[PDB]
């Protein structure tokens, strides 16, 4: 067949490290690449082609009961063991990731139709929405 | 509600960059994580969870018909530009890259419900294999 018509999921993916290489990509980002999946779309009519590739990557399950602390290595972030407690305060969800870092934690509540998500470390606070799908 | 069930796709993220430098993670990551989607999978019952969350990024379109030459710039890669020239083998496609980089190029093919992509630059070649979904 000449129909590559289709969502194409990858199975596999060999020597993506060394092709990388040889195209100058650096280490970091080959440490991240080599951790992908891809998705292939393409949309074709005759000789006329559509394409558009999509990469994931699936973070590790956080599975937690609200009030019992639990060990957590951030491992798609800084890769860091903190001991994270999860508390309700009226319908937001509040955890407190004890460790090296200070002030540590995040937030979640759901307003009308959207997650609401705030990371805090230090100083610094990270605000994410999120639509359901 | 206290109801966080659902698969909820990131339509927002603010100083997620001051976030992550804050945890101390390197610029090459940093560069790549915002411009990252974030889809969170929440399981619920009562007040234990189950939480996954996956990271996407769309890699930019490439249209193309068979025959005639294009300028293609690999963004989601190397970041160069390259005239690419897609042409039939039978029923295989057949790209030359032409630009810096010897011998670059791809082929594609489709063997039962299995899309087969070889990617080579200079003496590496990549095999991915992606079923249909």
């Amino acid at each position: 067949t000449r129909d590559f018509n289709g969502t194409w999921e990858m199975e596999s993916n060999e020597n993506f490290e060394g092709y990388m290489k040889a195209l100058d990509i650096d280490f970091a980002t080959r440490k991240i690449a080599v951790r992908l999946t891809f998705t292939d779309v393409i949309d074709q009519d005759g000789d006329n082609f559509k394409t558009k590739a999509t990469s994931t990557h699936l973070n590790y399950d956080v599975d937690f009961t609200v009030g019992v602390e639990f060990d957590e290595y951030t491992k798609s972030l800084d890769n860091r063991h903190v001991k994270a407690l999860v508390t309700w305060e009226g319908d937001v969800l509040v955890c407190v990731q004890k460790g090296e870092k200070e002030n540590r934690g995040w937030k979640k509540w759901i307003e009308g139709d959207k997650l609401y998500l705030e990371l805090t470390c230090g100083d610094q606070v990270c605000r994410q929405v999120f639509k359901k799908k």
